[PDB]
């Protein structure tokens, strides 16, 4: 997260870190045994880390659970990143409390102008790599489809939306991929891509979760 602030330990209880010997992506806890992340974050050997704040120190509240299976959307296209969503089933259920909690899926899509909270342990520099130890947060608004499409002509599908600042300076970045975009207490997006980080006129692009709610529900119901 570039231009964000320190969230404060366990203030974002549905945030998870996908770890394979190091933190590589974020994710959101939606129930005690399932997490949603981005399909481009897929790999084998994923350990899900819940209740984290400082990813390099065990401080208490953490729960490390291995993933039993990862389900990448069947229509995920790695070249366009259309349908960039994945579900991870945990080997065992997490113990939910006030530090580890699930986030609700939306009943409707959000509108431009809606203010959302994006969080993660991704890069904090737009020019260079500086990864933090603690969770960073950023408040950003969903942009209108015309500003999104004018920024990335030909690259936005109806399963994506832009959120951020056209002036640059604040944005999600590499390492934040897979994490949550929560607006009005509902999970509306998944950090997916962008051109660089916090560059002028190149806002972040997110997977539009409202379009996948029936899919998520059906898939969880059958696995
Ligand atoms: N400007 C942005 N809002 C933004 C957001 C997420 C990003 N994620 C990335 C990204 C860049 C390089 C590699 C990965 C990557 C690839 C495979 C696995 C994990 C991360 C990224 O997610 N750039 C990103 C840029
Ligand atoms: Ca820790």
């Amino acid at each position: 997260i570039v231009g964000g602030y320190t969230c404060g330990a366990n203030t974002v209880p549905y945030q998870v870190s996908l770890n394979s010997g190091y933190h590589f992506c974020g994710g959101s806890l939606i129930n005690s045994q399932w997490v949603v992340s981005a399909a481009h974050c897929y790999k084998s050997g994923i350990q899900v880390r819940l209740g984290e704040d400082n990813i390099n120190v065990v401080e208490g509240n953490e729960q490390f659970i291995s993933a039993s299976k990862s389900i990448v959307h069947p229509s995920y296209n790695s070249n366009t990143l259309n349908n960039d969503i994945m579900l991870i089933k945990l080997k065992s259920a997490a113990s939910l409390n006030s530090r580890v909690a699930s986030i609700s899926l939306p009943t409707s899509c959000a509108s431009a102008g809606t203010q959302c909270l994006i969080s993660g342990w991704g890069n904090t520099k737009s020019s260079g790599t500086s990864y933090p130890d603690v969770l960073k947060c950023l408040k950003a608004p969903i942009l209108s489809d015309s500003s999104c499409k004018s920024a990335y002509p030909g690259q936005i599908t109806s399963n994506m939306f832009c959120a951020g600042y056209l002036e640059g300076g604040k944005d999600s970045c590499q390492g934040d991929s897979g994490g949550p975009v929560v607006c009005s207490g509902k999970l509306q997006g998944i950090v997916s891509w962008g051109s660089g980080c916090a560059q002028k006129n190149k806002p972040g692009v997110y997977t539009k979760v409202c379009n996948y709610v029936s899919w998520i529900k059906q898939t969880i119901a059958s696995n």
